[PDB]
């Protein structure tokens, strides 16, 4: 085995979007002004119907994911885009 | 107040490099279900006393704790403005 995990808390940057259906939302969280902007993509059958229906802009919550290393073309060349597949999320 | 940290543990895939230096090897993670999928992680060490322990000792092949945080590493092609991840490590454990 191994371990792949990440713990999240911070700020809701938009209200989520549904793009094997997938809410897909951004997550910026703080040091001290650093600001580090997550993006969010929910897989899972429940947790992604709550997060869509509760989950707002500007809402503060915590989350634990893995991460996963997207990787896309922009003129046939091999680029980066990083998401944070989250398995559970509490709101308050 | 935030909260950007992550835990891995996995194998290492190359004996390090050094590069305010900084000491960077990448980390293969396995999720198995019979099937298999594996992440590469780009793993950075700032932190002065770990970063020369993670040199002198974190070597290809060796299963590896740590934590750390995320970093999106911002940089530029033809000025458009593209992402590295590395993950930024606070500490390692050894097997």
């Amino acid at each position: 085995r191994s371990l792949n995990r990440v713990h999240l808390l911070g700020r809701v940057g938009q209200d989520p979007v549904l793009r094997n259906p997938v809410t897909i939302f951004s997550l910026a969280t703080n040091e001290m002004q650093k600001t580090t902007w997550h993006r969010i993509s929910v897989f899972r059958p429940g947790l992604r119907d709550v997060a869509y229906q509760y989950v707002k802009k500007g809402s503060r919550i915590y989350l634990e994911g893995k991460i996963d290393y997207g990787e896309y073309m922009d003129k046939n060349n091999v680029r980066r885009q990083a998401t944070t597949i989250i398995a559970d999320n509490i709101i308050f």
